[PDB]
């Protein structure tokens, strides 16, 4: 569907640019789930975990992601993002969109122009399950 009620979701120790958003984070997916199929996605989020700790998390730059949609990108996380994806529709669960995905990072939900830094690599603090404009039910750290 296109109008998900869960989503995973990757939390940073640090950012290195200056956000607005009071949750800085890289969604990772997007599902619509009954509660009974809670379980089911956990397991493939436990056992994506390596990988998803493996990966090599890195930011360049900001942009304009869409009006008042202020982003810094993501990079190295899209053939760990298809893997799970291919999990997830295997065990018959929906999860993408229509639309395709681009990985970031919200900064801000205002219009600012571009920032450059070197490459830089984020640190992941936690990966977490969470309903949409709702709580979190599941937590991973390393
Ligand atoms: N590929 C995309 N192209 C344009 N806008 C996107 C894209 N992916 C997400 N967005 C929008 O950027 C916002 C960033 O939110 P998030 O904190 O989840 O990263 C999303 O709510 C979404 O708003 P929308 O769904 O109205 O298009």
């Amino acid at each position: 569907a296109d109008d998900p009620n869960y989503f995973i979701g990757i939390k940073f120790r640090h950012i290195p640019y200056e956000y607005d958003v009071k949750i800085p984070h890289l969604t990772f997916g997007v599902l619509f789930i009954s509660d009974n199929m809670i379980p089911d996605v956990v397991e493939i989020m436990k056992i994506m975990k390596k990988e998803l700790f493996e990966m090599d998390i890195t930011t360049s730059y900001t942009y304009m992601l869409s009006d008042g949609i202020y982003v810094a990108n993501v990079s190295g996380v899209l053939a760990t993002y298809f893997k799970m994806y291919n999990l997830f529709y295997k065990s018959q669960i929906t999860f993408g969109q229509s639309r395709m995905f681009i990985p970031h990072i919200t900064l801000s939900f205002s219009n600012n122009k571009t920032v450059r830094i070197e490459s830089t690599r984020l640190k992941i603090s936690s990966i977490y399950l969470r309903k949409i404009k709702g709580d979190t039910v599941f937590d991973m750290s390393e």
